[PDB]
């Protein structure tokens, strides 16, 4: 959405400012805002992803341990 479709895009809108999953509980009478709208769970300006460096948190310093096929 190229404008502002109630203020933020991409987290959705439904009735008053819940989840997706959210969003059948309520199609209540009040009808507020969006019950989709607070959060579709999309990350939101991940520093860690945009600034350059390994793929995971874990990655570096990551001590494997084997086992060696011994359960
Ligand atoms: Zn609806």
């Amino acid at each position: 959405g190229s404008t502002a479709m109630a203020t933020t895009m991409e987290q959705e809108i439904c009735a008053h400012s819940m989840t997706f999953e959210e969003c059948p509980k309520c199609s209540a009478l009040q009808y507020r805002n969006g019950f989709y709208l607070l959060k579709y769970d999309e990350e939101w300006y991940p520093e860690e992803l945009l600034t350059d460096g390994e793929d995971d948190v874990f990655d570096p310093d990551l001590d494997m341990e084997v086992v060696f096929e011994t359960q």
